[PDB]
C-alpha cells in the first residue's frame, strides 16, 4: 500500500455497478444481441488477462518459501482483480443474451482500469528501467501484459453494438428456462428449481418436460454436420485418403469444444488457491502473536476461492455435457441420411443387425467420451504442475509419491481388462442358460403333462453352479476397484513420508508440509484415476469411429438412373438397351434389354422363378445398377415387394402412409383388399398397433396391407412382385377382380405384374416372357398360345421409491451372519484410518521443541502397523461381500427357479412367457453382478465420508451447532434429487429404445421407403423421435448439477467453518490439528458427492430384487412327495379309472369346466370321448394328470384317489401323447430319457418299433444327434413318432391319447393308429375326438356334453339311438 494501493478503484465499482445496472436488463427482456465474433475476443482476451492476474498472485505466494510471510496486501489485491474480471468475462457472456447497444457503466469499468493503471505506471516508466536491469520482473511484466490487454479492451469497447432485433413472441409451452433467466438465477443453475419441486410432489410424464430449445431440434443440428461433412469433398481446391470424418466434425464443434477449455483451465489453474491458505493458516496459528482478523480473513476467502472454483466446474459439466448430447444426435441423423441412399449390394454385404449396432454402440459411445476427452492435456498440467508445489515443499521425495499412482494405473487396468475376457467373454455359459430357460418356458405344459421337470432342474442347475463357480473368480478380482479409492491416498502418504524421513535425517517433519501434502494429493488423485478410463474409452472409441467413417464411404447410385422428364408419347414404361447388374463383380442378370410398354394397360412378366423377374421390378425402381440403356419412367410410382414391409405403429398410418385421410376412399381401399375379414379379428381395428410391438400378422396378410398401401397411395404406375405368395386362390382372385384387372379399380393405371400363377394369365392385356435374364418373346396371351415356344417352358413348368423392507430381505439373502460382519468391520476401518490421520497430527506437533528427535523413528512404524491394517482390513470387507454376493444370488436363483416351477399351469397360461424370460436375462443379471460393487461402492464412500465428518469433530470438537444445517440441508436436497433424477431416468429408459426401434425398420424397407419420394418426409420422424428422448435427456444434466451446488455449497460452508472455528480457538490449539481439520474438512465435497453418485444408483438397481420376491410365493400346491402316505405301487395293471361326482373349473372365480362326472371303466377299455369339437375334452386330460383340482367330487383308480397322492407318482405310472409333440433342443439320448435311465438296448428297440430306426441309422451319431430349436430340423411324422416313443419307453398299463391331429399329416397318422392298435392292445387307452372315422373302431366310447356324461356305448350302437353322437357323425357325411 505505498503508491499502487489505488487499485481498488475498478473493483468495488463493479460491486455498486452491478446490481442497479443489472435491473436495466430486466425491465427490458430479450434484446437477443448477435453474436459477433468480437464478443468472443473480448470473452477469451478476459480469460488471458484473469491467468496472467494468476501467475503474478503465485508469485506473490511463492515468497512462501525463501523466509517471510507475505505482505499483507499483496495476496489480496490481485486476488480481488481476478474476480473482478471473472465477473467481467460472466457479464460478457450473459450480455450476449441481452440487448444493450452500448453498456454506459462497462466503458467507465475499462476507463477507471486505464485511469488507475497510468498514475502508477507514471511513477515507474522512468524510475526503474533506466536504474538498473531487475525492476521487479515478473510484477513488471505483469504490469506490462495487463497495460497491453486492458488497452486492447479499451479499443475494443469503442466499438457499437448492433440493433437488438430482438425476438417475437410465438408460443407458449413449457420454454427451456435458459432463455429468460436473469443472470443470477443462470450462475447458480437455480432456473431448475421449478421443475424439481414438480418433480417430488407429482409424477413426470412427457408432456410436462421443457420444450427443447431452438438451437437443437435435431435437425438444425445434423444440417451443420452434414453441411461440414459435405465439404469434405474431393477438394479440387498422395495416398488416397480424402474421406475424413474426424477434421469435419472437429471443424463443427469448435464453438463447444474451445469454450469449454476456458473453464476446465480456470477451475484445476484455480483450484491450487486451497492447498497455499492451508499453509498460510497453518503458519498463522502456529504464531500466537498475528491479529485474529488475519486468520478470519485468509478463512473467509478460502470459503470464497473453494466456492468460485466449484461453480465454474458445476458450470463446466453443463457444457461438456451437451456438447456429448450433441455428438449422439448429430452423428444418429448423419448415420441415418446415409442408411436411407445406400446401395442395396452394401446392405447384402452386412447385417442389419450391425447397421443398428453403428447406434446404441459406437455412437452412443461417444458422449461417454467427451467428459473424458477433455482432460487430454488437463492430465499433464493437473500433474506436472501439482508436482511442482510438492516438489516445492517436500523435496525430491515425491518421485515415489507420484510415481506409485503412475504404477497404479497400469496395475489398474490390467486387473480391468483381464475382467474384459474373463467376466464378459465367458458369458457365452449365460447365453446357453437363457436359451435353455426358453427352451424349458415354451413347451413348460408338456413337460408338466408328465414327469421329467427335476432332470431339467437339474440340467440347468450344472450350468448355474458352473457359471457361479466362475464368478466367485470373477468378482474377488473386483476388489481392486475398492483399493485404490480406500487405500492409494493412505499409503501414497505412507510411502513419501517414509522416504523424505529416511533420505535425510536433518529434514525434520512439520505440520505446514505434511497437512498440505496430504490435501494436495487429494487434488492430485481425481484427474488421474479417472485416467485408465479415458484410455480405455480412447481405444474402444476409435475402433468405432473407424467403422463410422468406412460406413459413410459406400456407393450411391440415386443422382440419375431412371429420368422422369422426357417419356415416348403413348408409352408410359419405355426401356432401350437395358443392361441391368446386382453388383459390380456380379454376372448381368439382364443383357440390353428393351421393353417397351404403353399407358394405363396392364403387363404381366412370366417364366422360370428368378430367371429375372425377382430383379426387373428391382432395376425399374432405380435400386439395381446399369451399365448401359436408358430408362424413361412418367409420374409417381408405387411399389409391392414380395416380403411385406410394415411399419410399427398403427395399420392406419401403416396404410396412409403419410398422405391425408380421404374416408370414403380408405374404406373403398379396405373393402376392395377385403381386408375387413382380417379386420374384424383386430381387438382396435384400424387403430391396432402393427409389427414388432404385436401380433405377427402372416404374409398372406402383410402382402394384402402392402396392395393396399398401393393402390390407396393412388399412384400412376404399379408394380407387383408375387404380392400372392401366402394369399389363398379363393381370396387371390377376388383381390384380382376387385383390384388389378381391368375390372378392378386400376384400369387406367399402368399396371406391371411378376407372378408365377396360371389362372391370371389370360385376362391379362399383355405378357411378357422371360428367362435367363434375357427376353425371348412378347404380346398379347392368344399370341403366345398358338406359338408355344419361349411360352411352353412356363406352360409347362408351373414408480415409487423402495420401501426399506426389501433391503432387509436381501441382507437375509446374504446371510445376516455376513451382512453383520461388514458394517461392522467397515465401522473397523474408519476407526483405523481415523486414528492413523489423528496419530499423523500427533507425529507433526511434536517437532516443535523434540529435544529427543529419536522418536520419529517410531512413529512412522506404528503408521504403517496402523493404516496397513486399514490397508488390510477392507480387503477383508471387499472379498467377502464379493462371496456374499455372489451367494445370495446363488440363493435368490435357486428359489425363484425353483418356485416357478412348481407353479400351476394358469400362471403360464395367463403370463407372456417373454415377461418370465426378461427374468433370467435382465433382472437377475442385475441381482449377481452390477448390485454387489454397487454395494462394494456405496458402503465405502459412506465410510469415507463418516471418517472425515468425524475427524474434524474430534480434532475441533466444537463445531457441533453447524453441522445441524449441514445435515438438514443436505437430506433436503438429496430427497428433492432422488425424486427428480429417478423420475427422469426412467423417463429416459422408455423412450430411448424406439429410437432403435425405428431403424432397423427403415434399413430393411429401404427400397419400399424410396418409389414414394417419401425419404425427404421419413427424417422429420427420425429426428422427432430423437427429440423425444432429447427432451428427456437433457433436464437430466440439469438435474445432476442442480443437485452439486447444494453439495458443494454445503462442502464448502464446511471449509469454512472448520477454518473458521480453527481460527476462533487458535489459543487453544495447535498447528497439527488445525491442518488436519483442514485437510479433511477441503476433501469431503468430494467424498460427500460421490455418497449421492450412488446412494441414488442403488435406487434404480436394488428393484430387481424387488422384481425377484414378486415372481415368487406363487402357490405352489404340487406336493410331490407325501412318502408317509403313499398308496400301494403296481397299480397300472388293475387299469380301473372311477370318477365320482367331480367337479372342477380352470380358476377360482372362472366359469365351470366339468359338472359332477363319474364313469364306469376297466381294464383295457379303448374308450374315445365324443362331443362336439372344442367342448374341453383337453381340460379332462388335464385333470386326469391333476393339473386342474376339483371342487368337488374325485377321482379314484384302483381305489386309490388322485388327490392322496404325490404328483410325480400319480403321472409317472400313466402315458401321455401331447397334441403338440415337443422336442427338446439337443441329443435324442435325454428326448427319450433325460434321467437315462433306460439302457441303449431298450431305446434302439423302441426306436425299431418307432419305425424311425432307418432315419436314425442314416444320421451319423444316432442317439447323439442334435435337434433344433423346438424340433425344428425333423419332420412332424418324426415328432410324433418321437412322442410315441417316449410313450413306448415307460410302458405302463394306462394310454390316454391326445389329438395327435391337429394339422398333422395322415401318411404318417395311419402309421400311429396302426401301431398304437398293436403294441397297446393291453393297456387302457383313452382318445380325444378330432376325427370321426378313425373313432369306429374303439370298444367303447364316451358321449360327452361340456361337462355332462351322456352313455358309454359302441359307435354302431350310438347312431342307432340317434342321439347327439349320431348328429354329429352325420354332419361329417359319414352318418
Ligand atoms: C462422467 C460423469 C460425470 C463427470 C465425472 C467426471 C468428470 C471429469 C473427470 O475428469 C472425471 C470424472 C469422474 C466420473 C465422471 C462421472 C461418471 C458418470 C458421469 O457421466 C454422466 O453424468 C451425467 C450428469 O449427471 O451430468 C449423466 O446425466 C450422464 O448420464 C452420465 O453419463
Ligand atoms: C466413477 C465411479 C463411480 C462413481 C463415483 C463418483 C460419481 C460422481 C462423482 O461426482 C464423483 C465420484 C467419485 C468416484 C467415482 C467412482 C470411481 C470408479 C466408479 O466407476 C466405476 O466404473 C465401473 C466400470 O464402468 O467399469 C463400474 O463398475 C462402476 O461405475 C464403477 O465401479
Amino acid at each position: 500500500f505505498q503508491n499502487s494501493l489505488l487499485a481498488w478503484v475498478p473493483c468495488i465499482y463493479l460491486w455498486v455497478a452491478l446490481p442497479c445496472y443489472l435491473l436495466y436488463l430486466r425491465h427490458h427482456c430479450r434484446g437477443y444481441i448477435i453474436l459477433s465474433h468480437l464478443s468472443k475476443l473480448k470473452m477469451v482476451l478476459g480469460v488471458l488477462l484473469w491467468c496472467v492476474s494468476w501467475a503474478d498472485l503465485f508469485y506473490s505466494f511463492h515468497g512462501l518459501v525463501h523466509g517471510r510471510a507475505p505482505a499483507p496486501v499483496f495476496f489480496v489485491t490481485p486476488l480481488v482483480v481476478g474476480v473482478t474480471m471473472l465477473l467481467a468475462t460472466l457479464l460478457i457472456q450473459y450480455e450476449r443474451l441481452q440487448g444493450v447497444q452500448s453498456s454506459g457503466v462497462l466503458i467507465i469499468f475499462w476507463f477507471l482500469c486505464v485511469v488507475c493503471a497510468i498514475v502508477p505506471f507514471r511513477s515507474k516508466i522512468l524510475l526503474a528501467k533506466a536504474e538498473g536491469e531487475i525492476s521487479d520482473p515478473f510484477r513488471f511484466t505483469t504490469f506490462y501484459i495487463h497495460f497491453a490487454l486492458v488497452l486492447s479492451a479499451l479499443i475494443l469497447a469503442c466499438f457499437r453494438e448492433k440493433p437488438p432485433f430482438f425476438s417475437a413472441k410465438n408460443v407458449d409451452p413449457n420454454p427451456y428456462p435458459e432463455t429468460s433467466a436473469g443472470f443470477l438465477s443462470r450462475l447458480f443453475f437455480w432456473w431448475f428449481t421449478k421443475m424439481a419441486i414438480y418433480g417430488y410432489r407429482h409424477p413426470l410424464e412427457e408432456k410436462d418436460l421443457w420444450s427443447l430449445k431452438e438451437e437443437d431440434r435435431s435437425q438444425m443440428v445434423v444440417q451443420q454436420l452434414l453441411e461440414a461433412w459435405r465439404k469434405q469433398e474431393k477438394q479440387t481446391a498422395p495416398r488416397p485418403r480424402k474421406p475424413s470424418f474426424l477434421k469435419a466434425l472437429l471443424a463443427t464443434f469448435g464453438s463447444s469444444f474451445l469454450i469449454s477449455a476456458c473453464f476446465k483451465l480456470i477451475q484445476d489453474l484455480l483450484s491450487f488457491i486451497n492447498p497455499q491458505l492451508l499453509s498460510i493458516l497453518i503458519r498463522f496459528i502456529s504464531n500466537p502473536m498475528a491479529p485474529s482478523w488475519w486468520g478470519f480473513l485468509v478463512a473467509g476467502l478460502m470459503f470464497l476461492c473453494s466456492m468460485m472454483q466449484s461453480l465454474i466446474l458445476q458450470h463446466y459439466y453443463h457444457y461438456i455435457f451437451v456438447t456429448g448430447v450433441k455428438f449422439r444426435t448429430g452423428i444418429m441423423g448423419v448415420i441415418y441420411r446415409k442408411a436411407l441412399v445406400i446401395t442395396n449390394s452394401v446392405k447384402r454385404a452386412s447385417t442389419v443387425g450391425e447397421i443398428v449396432n453403428l447406434m446404441s454402440v459406437d455412437a452412443q459411445r461417444f458422449m461417454d467420451l467427451a467428459p473424458f476427452l477433455n482432460l487430454l492435456w488437463s492430465a499433464p498440467l493437473q500433474i506436472i504442475l501439482a508436482i511442482y508445489f510438492l516438489w516445492q515443499n517436500l523435496g525430491p521425495s515425491v518421485l515415489a509419491g507420484v510415481a506409485f499412482m503412475v504404477l497404479l494405473i497400469p496395475l489398474n487396468g490390467a486387473v480391468a481388462v483381464k475382467m474384459r475376457a474373463f467376466q464378459v467373454k465367458q458369458m457365452k455359459l449365460k447365453d446357453s442358460r437363457i436359451k435353455l430357460m426358453s427352451e424349458i418356458l415354451n413347451g413348460i405344459k408338456v413337460l408338466k403333462l408328465y414327469a421329467w421337470e427335476p432332470s431339467f432342474l437339474k440340467q440347468v442347475e450344472g450350468i448355474r453352479q458352473g457359471e457361479l463357480q466362475l464368478l466367485r473368480t470373477a468378482a474377488y478380482l473386483h476388489t481392486t476397484t475398492t483399493f485404490t479409492w480406500m487405500c492409494s491416498p493412505f499409503l501414497v502418504t505412507l510411502i513419501t513420508l517414509w522416504v523424505y524421513v529416511y533420505v535425510d535425517p536433518n529434514n525434520v517433519l512439520d505440520a505446514e508440509k505434511a497437512f498440505v501434502s496430504v490435501s494436495l494429493f487429494n487434488i492430485l488423485r481425481l484427474p488421474l484415476n479417472m485416467l485408465p478410463q479415458l484410455i480405455s474409452n480412447l481405444t474402444q472409441a476409435s475402433v468405432s469411429l473407424k467403422r463410422i467413417q468406412q460406413f459413410l464411404s459406400q456407393e450411391e447410385l440415386d443422382p440419375q438412373s431412371v429420368e422422369r422428364k422426357t417419356i415416348s408419347p403413348g408409352y408410359a414404361i419405355t426401356i432401350h438397351s437395358g443392361t441391368f447388374t446386382w453388383a459390380q463383380d456380379l454376372p448381368p442378370t439382364l443383357h440390353s434389354l428393351d421393353i417397351q410398354v404403353p399407358k394405363g394397360a396392364l403387363v404381366a412378366v412370366v417364366g422360370p422363378v428368378g430367371c429375372g423377374k425377382s430383379s426387373l421390378v428391382s432395376a425399374l425402381l432405380g435400386e439395381m445398377e446399369k451399365l448401359e440403356g436408358k430408362v424413361h419412367m412418367k409420374g409417381s410410382v408405387a411399389y409391392v415387394p414380395q416380403q411385406a414391409w410394415i411399419q410399427n405403429c398403427t395399420l392406419q398410418e401403416n396404410v396412409l402412409f403419410g398422405k391425408a385421410l380421404n374416408p370414403k376412399r380408405y374404406q373403398q381401399t379396405l373393402e376392395a383388399c377385403a381386408l375387413l375379414a382380417d379386420l374384424e379379428m383386430l381387438p382396435g381395428g384400424d387403430q391396432t398397433e402393427i409389427g414388432e410391438k404385436g401380433i405377427n400378422l402372416s404374409g398372406g396378410q402383410r402382402q394384402r396391407v402392402s396392395l393396399a398401401r398401393a393402390v390407396y397411395s393412388d399412384a400412376d404406375i404399379f408394380l407387383l412382385d408375387d404380392p400372392l405368395s401366402a394369399v389363398d386362390s379363393h381370396v387371390a382372385k377376388h383381390i384380382f377382380d376387385h383390384v388389378i384387372g381391368p375390372e378392378g379399380v386400376l384400369a387406367g393405371k399402368t399396371r406391371v405384374l411378376v407372378t408365377h400363377g396360371i389362372s391370371f394369365l389370360p385376362q391379362t392385356d399383355f405378357i411378357i416372357v422371360l428367362a435367363d435374364g434375357q427376353v425371348s418373346e412378347m404380346g398379347p396371351y392368344p399370341a403366345l398360345l398358338q406359338r408355344n415356344g419361349s411360352f411352353a417352358n412356363f406352360l409347362c413348368n408351373y414408480i415409487g421409491t423402495v420401501e426399506l423392507s426389501v433391503f432387509w430381505d436381501y441382507a437375509k439373502a446374504v446371510g445376516l451372519c455376513t451382512t453383520l460382519a461388514i458394517c461392522l468391520l467397515y465401522v473397523g476401518q474408519s476407526a483405523a484410518a481415523i486414528g492413523a490421520n489423528v496419530w499423523l497430527s500427533a507425529w507433526t506437533n511434536d517437532a516443535m521443541a523434540d529435544s529427543r528427535q529419536n522418536n520419529t523413528s517410531l512413529r512412522l512404524g506404528v503408521y504403517a502397523a496402523l493404516g496397513i491394517l486399514q490397508g488390510f482390513l477392507v480387503m477383508l470387507a471387499a472379498m467377502a461381500m464379493a462371496a456374499g454376493g455372489i451367494q445370495a444370488a446363488r440363493v435368490l436363483h435357486q428359489a425363484l427357479l425353483h418356485n416357478k416351477i412348481r407353479s400351476p399351469q394358469s400362471f403360464f397360461d395367463t403370463t407372456p412367457s417373454g415377461r418370465i424370460l426378461n427374468c433370467f436375462s435382465k433382472d437377475i443379471y442385475v441381482v449377481d453382478e452390477v448390485l454387489a460393487p454397487v454395494i462394494l461402492m456405496l458402503l465405502n464412500s459412506f465410510f469415507n465420508a463418516i471418517s472425515t465428518l468425524v475427524v474434524i469433530m474430534a480434532s475441533t470438537p466444537l463445531f457441533t451447532v453447524v453441522i445441524l444445517p449441514l445435515a438438514v440441508l443436505y437430506t433436503l436436497v438429496q430427497r428433492f434429487y432422488a425424486a427428480t433424477s429417478r423420475q427422469l431416468k426412467r423417463l429416459e429408459s422408455v423412450s430411448r429404445s424406439p429410437i432403435y426401434s425405428h431403424f432397423s425398420e427403415t434399413v430393411t424397407g429401404a427400397s419400399v421407403i424410396r418409389a414414394y419420394n417419401r425419404s425427404r418426409d421419413f427424417e422429420i420422424i427420425s429426428d422427432t423421435k430423437v427429440d423425444a428422448n432429447q427432451r428427456s435427456c437433457y433436464p437430466y444434466i440439469i438435474s445432476n448439477r442442480w443437485l452439486s451446488i447444494g453439495v458443494e455449497f454445503v462442502g464448502n460452508c464446511v471449509v469454512l467453518f472448520a477454518a473458521l472455528f480453527a481460527v476462533i480457538g487458535r489459543s487453544s490449539l495447535n498447528p497439527g490439528l488445525v491442518g488436519l481439520s483442514v485437510s479433511y474438512s477441503l476433501q469431503v465435497t468430494f467424498a460427500l458427492n460421490w455418497m449421492i453418485r450412488m446412494m441414488s444408483d442403488l435406487e434404480s438397481n436394488i428393484v430387481a430384487v424387488e422384481r425377484v420376491k414378486e415372481y415368487s410365493k406363487t402357490e405352489t400346491e404340487a406336493p410331490w412327495v407325501v412318502e408317509g402316505s403313499r398308496p400301494p405301487e403296481g397299480w397300472p395293471p388293475r387299469g380301473e379309472v372311477e370318477f365320482r361326482n367331480y367337479s372342477v373349473r380352470y380358476r377360482p372365480g372362472l366359469d365351470l369346466v366339468l359338472r359332477d362326472l363319474s364313469l364306469h371303466v376297466h381294464g383295457g377299455e379303448k374308450v374315445g370321448i365324443v362331443g362336439r369339437t372344442g367342448a374341453g375334452k383337453s381340460s379332462m386330460t388335464l385333470c386326469l394328470f391333476r393339473i386342474l383340482e376339483a371342487a368337488k367330487g374325485e377321482i379314484r383308480i384302483d381305489g386309490l384317489n388322485v388327490a392322496d397322492i404325490g404328483l410325480h407318482d400319480l403321472r409317472s405310472q400313466l402315458t401321455i401323447i401331447p397334441q403338440d409333440p415337443i422336442l427338446f433342443s439337443g441329443t435324442l439320448r435325454m428326448n427319450l430319457d433325460p434321467f437315462g435311465s433306460y439302457s441303449e438296448e431298450d431305446i434302439w428297440w423302441a426306436l425299431e418299433l418307432s419305425h424311425l430306426h432307418t432315419f436314425v441309422s442314416s444320421q451319423p451319431a444316432g442317439l447323439d444327434f442334435q435337434c433344433s430349436e423346438g424340433g425344428e430340423n425333423l419332420s412332424v411324422g418324426q415328432r410324433q413318432l418321437v412322442c410315441l416313443a417316449r410313450a413306448l419307453l415307460r410302458k405302463s398299463r394306462i394310454l390316454v391319447l391326445d389329438e395327435a391331429t391337429a394339422a398333422i399329416d395322415l401318411e404318417t397318422d395311419n402309421l400311429i393308429q396302426a401301431t398304437i392298435r398293436t403294441q397297446f392292445d393291453t393297456c387302457t387307452v383313452l382318445t380325444i375326438a378330432h376325427r370321426l372315422n378313425t373313432i369306429m373302431d374303439y370298444t367303447r366310447v364316451l358321449v360327452l356334453d361340456k361337462g355332462v356324461v351322456a352313455e358309454f356305448d359302441s359307435p354302431a350302437n350310438l347312431i342307432a339311438a340317434r342321439g347327439i353322437f349320431y348328429g354329429m357323425a352325420r354332419d361329417a357325411g359319414l352318418a
